[PDB]
């Protein structure tokens, strides 16, 4: 079909502060217990890139329903850090820019880390820096 692909080689470089806050047990329990608790949800960290030029999101655990899509998510995203709808938005998990059309949990259960969160990073710029 031709369609476009953004691919990008498989990494980890982000420092995410609530990684660089909180030693993994502490994550991982918490973690843990936020799936228990709500199961029709899941944990998200969602962090800006180091050299974006964009707002920055307050440090939350964001629980996103689990049947949210991507897309969806990225109009969410927009709305809290005052971007427009014509402005260029990019998430990245593990440098690699996730589908629109998967949900939030088909996300999650791909790409989760141990701790039970799953990690967002989001630029202006298509490609992480």
């Amino acid at each position: 079909e031709w369609g476009i692909e953004l691919v990008s080689e498989v990494s980890e470089a982000m420092g995410f502060v609530y990684k660089e806050e909180h030693p993994f047990e502490k994550r991982r329990s918490e973690g843990e217990k936020i799936r228990k608790k709500y199961p029709d949800r899941v944990p998200v960290i969602v962090e800006k890139a180091p050299k974006a030029r964009i707002g920055d999101l307050d440090k939350k655990k964001y629980l996103v329903p689990s049947d949210l899509t991507v897309g969806q998510f990225y109009f969410l995203i927009r709305k809290r850090i005052h971007l427009r709808a014509e402005d260029a938005l990019f998430f990245f998990v593990n440098n690699v820019i996730p589908p629109t059309s998967a949900t939030m949990g088909q996300l999650y259960q791909e790409h989760h880390e141990e701790d039970f969160f799953l990690y967002i990073a989001y630029s202006d710029e298509s490609v992480y820096g």
